[PDB]
């Protein structure tokens, strides 16, 4: 098994950091266009950014399912900032719309003066507290049962989601996070688990924890790596590529730390395929892939990487 | 003027009242089919309902605003349930998608067993405080201000939102009330008020307030009705559809409130329904929402037969 | 087994004939809304009329393909007027981007001043004979030969259609005419023979005489039927409506249920309630009718009302959408 | 006064000629990911290729015009394999449907093989007297007329049709064409005339005979130019990415011709503009001083050099294309 996404970038594109030039802005035009190229190349689904910066996860995603056919669109939930009800009643009804095509991403806020912008004013012990208790209602929701749910941050008396969604018993819940209360949070309630992409040694140690936590609540969550790609025919070009990148570190072979200015695989198929099944390796099912452009990289790593993966991704 | 708003049905579609015959089940399809039929015969916009009965506005609207050209969408937000700033972010960002079509419509929530079952436990000035505070920052975030603010209810600090609307200074605010704080709240901050299908000596009374409140602080809203439509070439017909739909009542003049059993509406000929819409115009009333059982069918219905007797442009659709 | 067409007005539309008193004009919206009401609703296709008083069907099914998820589209070809090897390009493409939703529709053209106005002047013997020859030409190049053919009106060497078909080893031949030279073309080349809405026992005859040509070929064709359909929730209000459709026409019931009004302005209409809608629609199946290519008034909302009133008393899967 | 187009490549696309490595077939999608490219960046039209190696361009400019919004589509018609009165009324269609976004494309057809092929068995000389026959009833019809014409090869009684075109009198029409009967067909009935890449002396030898033969007729035609595009942020990277394109092509099926116009795409079905953004946008400046105001361009990838061309290149074009 292996689902490997692409990313929507929400946020503004480009081809270098640090400067406004070859900038693309966010339009509904250009979101089409990297939708529907993920959509078309065979991406198992795409990550919507969330936050201040972004343009909003739920009108973006919501406008581009009906303009595609199997893509999935991994959209993010942030707890704290809205009833769980109204929560559930969304997912449901994009889950309904999309033929269940919709994967949940639980967000937990790290920047304060973010979560102060948005009216929260809690610690980082309170912003998982509310997130176990947001989780719990939304999960019990989403499967038909009425709500009775009074903790420390949230209350709801009869909370009900008529509209059941497609994929049972809820959307997949995808979780990321190093805390030792996130890691608890991870083993308790969420599918699939994320971390950021740190060398292989590191990796393992996040999982090994994970996996011996779900074990004492008796469940086992699949794993997913989060990496930037800068993959072009020959090595060289690649690494020409990450230092124009960054013009206005390698902490692994072919791990490159530069887009943290979190991590990138740089090198030719050969190198950036082997490093895939290192980490296919260890347990992680799920890539989430981006690069800039991400229309052209979403290409290049289509036409490059795809024949070097396991199947479906070999025929693509 | 004159806008003329039609319907979607997100709550459940059919042909006849308390019974599951005849029902259309909401889908994208269908969905699709009501809301590009609106965009074009020429109606203004839309209005999508919200609630616990409904399929979320948010996720509807920006379903249907790339598949729609001209159609605006007048999108339901609940204060008290989402952060000020998130609700205008989503409002910026889909009103940038639609290039400038959304309209909001401030709701702040009747039922107590549904804001219950939200998280929100409020008296019924609670409520209103609630959606005072929230589209004060509402208002300002939208207009590029990072917005310090901190009331009874609410509290932000640094509020931004960083891509700005299309409509300036924001997407037009319809909301509806007859409570005191209802109509407080409309004469201070909204843009449009709104008011059910009451006789037109009804209707007067509850203008006049709006109108004299809101000049107490300095200014002048518009006002529209929601009013459901049962409208045939002749007068016999739509009796006889307007017994059918609650097979499994006529207050005023063509004014029938049948559909309440589960607001009221315009029963009669062509001309009978024309003539009401101008005695609700000359109250100063300019925006009417229409909705009709199916809705895509009463949809052309309500344009083939009663736009040639409205003012322009919907005399020349 | 059963397939339920529906029809797209491309040449206008409206509420009553021989008026223009609630007319819709061709839009490429109000042909979306048709033909996506079509696809939702779970019509097997739709059939595109051509002509001088119609827009390009060609153009419109090209339009409506990537707007349509399952709908299959019925899509007139008029031999005599385009090149056989052109044409086969054109089915090739079309079927490709629709993933095998294309069907095509064998008109031979009866007007001699609309022939004449394009450019074809052909007797009624001639036209069969061109039609004959373009058939085999289009037939063989979809398979992927090089085509060599010189007959008495057409003639190509080395005819190529490089793109493959979805469908094989073609999109599927609807063809209709009762001429005795119609017959022996639908016998030999085509896959579903179609019909005009007459009497049953009528309709037996036609079917019975195809039948018997295409055994001496070897062959099996399909057999449709075309009828608009006038279906109300009570006899009463069928009956009113279609006297309301013909109102405005200046100066009828030829069988049971089996009305001839439309055939007034421009065959027959189903009119009745929903059992006696379907009951006709059984008959017609037990002579051998497989498919059936209805029509309403407006296109739209008729297009609801007959899978609201008539679908549940047909068979699967229209008995349960 | 510049249209700058680009092209949708029916017959296939990919990275590299006389491969199949890097390949990507002509799909619904990709076609669709080409087309709303170049509506979103601003491009005027896009040119549709016809032939034997091509999908149908009727099919593919009809499925995608209620996909773009200002995107037009500059689609082909071959006299002698349709009926004038058919090609009029499906131009009038798509030309309504799109709302005025319809371009003509007058194509007579080289190749023998292929023209016999479809059925068509014509010297040069008569392929050009059934395409000034074909034209004069396509654009009448279009303007309302019932056009009796009999001519030597085509012959039409009370042709119509009954649906006019959004732009009048006709969708515009370009023509290309060297020969000297193509000379005399351009300078009479069409609006656009077009040539290849060649070096800028050879190009207004040849518009400056078409403004000739035009003026005996009393009429001017616009002029375009159809060109290849590789242009990159240095000069050097673009002519290495040149090198790389034809790097497969096999010597069986066998170059700087003048300043940054190389004729190796030429090597396979004409001449391309290769250099930094700088010098691409001065030899487009030297053609449009000659008189050139439709501009066709075209890369590989037809995706990605979408972008490529729009991002490096509309800047230091006239406007809109300097603000986009």
């Amino acid at each position: 098994s292996m689902d490997v996404f692409w990313f929507l970038p929400t946020h503004g594109d480009g081809h270098y950091l640090g400067t406004t030039q070859g900038a693309r802005p966010v339009t509904l035009n250009y979101l089409k266009q990297v939708a529907q190229a993920a959509d078309s190349l065979g991406y198992h689904g795409v990550l919507i950014p969330t936050g201040r910066s972004c343009e909003d996860s739920w009108v973006i995603a919501s406008a581009l399912v009906p303009l595609t056919e199997r893509l999935r669109y991994l959209v993010a939930i942030r707890p704290g900032i809205i009833s769980p009800t109204v929560s559930a009643r969304m997912a449901a009804t994009l889950d309904r719309l999309s033929n269940g095509r919709l994967l949940i991403n639980v967000v937990t806020g790290g920047d304060p003066d973010e979560n102060r912008g948005d009216g929260s004013f809690l610690s980082h012990s309170e912003r998982y507290e509310v997130t176990d208790e947001f989780l719990k209602i939304w999960r019990r929701v989403l499967q038909g049962e009425a709500v009775d749910f009074e903790g420390k941050h949230l209350k709801v008396q009869n909370a009900k989601a008529l509209y059941p969604p497609v994929q049972k018993p809820y959307p997949p819940l995808y979780f990321g996070g190093s805390s030792d209360a996130a890691h608890d949070l991870a083993a308790e309630q969420v599918d699939v688990y994320l971390t950021w992409g740190e060398p292989p040694a590191a990796v393992a140690e996040k999982l090994a924890d994970v996996r011996e936590r779900a074990a004492r609540h008796g469940r086992k969550v699949k794993f997913g790596i989060r990496l930037h790609v800068i993959v072009r025919e020959t090595a060289e070009e690649a690494w020409k590529a990450a230092d124009k990148l960054i013009e206005h570190l390698e902490i692994a072979p072919n791990l490159w730390a530069g887009v943290g200015l979190g991590t990138a695989l740089v090198g030719d198929p050969q190198q950036v395929a082997a490093r895939i099944k290192e980490y296919a390796d260890l347990g992680i099912e799920s890539f989430i892939f981006s690069g800039y452009p991400h229309l052209e990289e979403a290409y290049r790593f289509a036409e490059l990487v795809f024949p070097l993966l396991p199947e479906p991704y070999a025929s693509l």
